[PDB]
């Protein structure tokens, strides 16, 4: 009962040539983005934005792990590291690297990814699905 230390708040593809936002609120039904989709233009540049609380104590070795399957398939797996964290009133935000949505005929299609955010202590924050679907065009 009932702000926990750690709240994953959302997830967001920073993209600047998107037309429209492109933002899951973390803090909603999860469910609901395995039928959802992003859709983005073939070869454009983006990162993707994690956005969570810290509200009472020190956290270490905060990680980010996604894993990507394609018809149900996995195909690829990153991690990334995110760091220790202390309490404080802001969301902090982690960024990944920049990336490039796939591009060409072969390569266009939907891509599904799991993703997770842990700590040290090997704490599920959250786990939640989502979708990626790269198009010729917005």
């Amino acid at each position: 009962a009932m702000v926990p230390n750690v709240v994953v708040t959302g997830l967001t593809l920073v993209c600047s040539s998107a037309p429209g936002p492109l933002e899951l609120d973390l803090t909603g039904d999860l469910e609901s983005f395995k039928k959802q989709s992003f859709v983005l233009k073939e070869g454009v540049e983006y990162r993707i934005k994690i956005s969570f609380r810290v509200n009472r104590e020190i956290v270490s070795g905060m990680k980010y792990i996604q894993h990507t399957y394609r018809k149900g398939v996995k195909i690829d797996k990153t991690d990334y590291m995110v760091g220790s964290y202390g309490p404080r009133a802001a969301a902090y935000e982690f960024l990944t690297p920049v990336e490039e949505a796939p591009k060409g005929m072969l390569a266009r299609g939907s891509y599904s990814i799991k993703s997770r955010f842990t700590d040290d202590d090997k704490t599920d924050h959250l786990s939640w699905e989502w979708n990626l679907t790269i198009k010729k065009d917005w």
